[PDB]
DNA sequence: AAATTTGTTTGAAAAATGAGCAAATTT
DNA sequence: AAATTTGCTCATTTTTCAAACAAATTT
């Protein structure tokens, strides 16, 4: 029902999967919590950032490099793709 | 002075080691393994909207955690995330989340 | 009773799109 | 030799933005 999973071991020593999103959960509950007072500036761009480069990463080995099928594939324009690929400087 | 925290150690998972030990791990690497992990069962089939499907899976938690933090606050909360107040409204409605 | 936030509108700036093309590169 | 992708434009559509300002709610 749901794509996007992760790998689990319990106490028990049995394998399970969990969404990323639970992941994604846990990493923030961590941020805040080590936070106290101290405001945060701009968080939208940070976790994007934290996601986009792993996702870029991993289609481009996926598609060869191939630019064009990237790009199709994600539902982003061409132009997009490179642009992106530049802000992270992997090209 | 102060320890350097590098940005990829900023957002960290729980994971257990080849020795059974418990350790912080990149919210980076579990995004890996979910696309690694996509793929493999995707096996020949094709995509065409990857990005869309990715960013919702963090969109949705990113969101929902931010809220419970501004207890409701959509001011402060756009305001922390640093994006327009009207795209937050907007983003809101999108995953039903007023 | 203040001060702050919500629910709207409006118009301008920034980002994303699709379409074109010659030159380079893979097939 | 042919097919496909790159690198670079243009210009139009869509999304994001800040600045209004009543009316509603929280301090």
């Amino acid at each position: 029902s749901d794509v996007l999973t992760v790998s689990t071991v319990n106490s028990q020593d049995q394998v399970t999967q969990k969404p990323l999103r639970d992941s994604v959960k846990q990493a923030l509950k961590n941020y805040f919590a080590q936070l106290n007072g101290q405001d945060v500036n701009d968080l939208y761009e940070l976790v994007l950032a934290e996601v986009e480069q792993p996702l870029l990463d991993m289609v481009m080995q996926y598609t060869r490099g191939n630019q064009t099928r990237a790009a199709l594939m994600m539902g982003i324009n061409r132009g997009t793709l490179r642009k992106k690929l530049k802000k992270y400087g992997m090209n």
